[PDB]
């Protein structure tokens, strides 16, 4: 049986705001709301969390059971959709480790684990993928160049107990290797974390209307592949037709 530790899908309405804490560090972070969008494969499954102000920090997060990655397999999996034509906005996420207050979570909050696209400009479109090492935020050395159309793509990280990684964006292989060689940190623990208990959204967006949606952190790649087929395979083909449909009843 694989291991579910966390899955978001916001499939029940409103109920979302259940399980996800905003924080009050700043006063005027913007507001994430439930949207399908402006075009979607699904008007139901394909709600998620948009950005809804321009020009804004987000600081939004869902905490689990926590758990250990310590001798098994770790999978973070979400999609990322900028319908809007992103000009510069961040779509990656942190796990946190136990012992984070939600309502306070910012920036400089300390995490585990950062990973996802992020988009500045033309000169910052990279796919992030950072290890928290002894004390060090540690970025990959390798260029993963991130999607930045107006379309739903899916981004998984994993990482193995033989100290091996792989990332995929759109259930392809981009990248892959060991954490040993693609970043300055032998340790055969690198890998390993003693608690994963949150997911955060730690964004700066100027033009918003980013949506994050299948949200999954498990420890089973095959299924982690399953599911992002279930959800972004199925969304990909039926949004493309309704913006083509868009375009040409315009
Ligand atoms: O990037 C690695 C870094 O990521 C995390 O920290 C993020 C940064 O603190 C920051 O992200 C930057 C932000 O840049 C802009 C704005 O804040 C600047 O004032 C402005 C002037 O130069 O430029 C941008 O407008 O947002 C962009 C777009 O996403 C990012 O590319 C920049 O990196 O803010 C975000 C949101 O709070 C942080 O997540 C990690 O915390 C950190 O450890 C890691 O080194
Ligand atoms: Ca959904």
């Amino acid at each position: 049986d694989p291991a579910i530790y966390f899955k978001e899908q916001f499939l029940d309405g409103d109920a979302w705001t259940n399980r996800w804490v905003e924080s009050k560090h700043k006063s005027d972070f913007g507001k994430f709301v439930l949207s399908s969008g402006k075009f979607y494969g699904d008007l139901e499954k394909d709600k998620g969390l948009q950005t809804s102000q321009d020009a804004r920090f987000y600081a939004l997060s869902a905490k689990f059971e926590p758990f250990s990655n310590k001798g098994q397999t770790l999978v973070v999996q979400f999609t990322v959709k900028h319908e809007q034509n992103i000009d510069c906005g961040g779509g990656y996420v942190k796990l946190f480790p136990s012992g984070l207050d939600q309502k306070d979570m910012h920036g400089d909050s300390e995490y585990n684990i950062m990973f996802g696209p992020d988009i500045c400009g033309p000169g910052t479109k990279k796919v992030h993928v950072i290890f928290n090492y002894k004390g060090k935020n540690v970025l990959i050395n390798k260029d993963i160049r991130s999607k930045d159309d107006e379309f739903t793509h899916l981004y998984t990280l994993i990482v193995r107990p033989d100290n091996t990684y792989e990332v995929k964006i759109d259930n392809s292989q981009v990248e892959s290797g060991s954490l040993e060689d693609d970043w300055d940190f032998p340790d055969a623990n690198i890998y390993a974390y003693d608690s994963f208990a949150v997911l955060g959204l730690d964004l700066w967006q100027v033009k918003s209307g980013t949506i994050f949606d299948n949200f999954l952190i498990t420890n089973d790649e095959a299924y982690a592949e399953e599911f992002g087929n279930e959800t972004w395979g199925v969304t990909k083909a039926a949004e493309k037709q309704m913006k083509d449909k868009q375009d040409e009843e315009q």
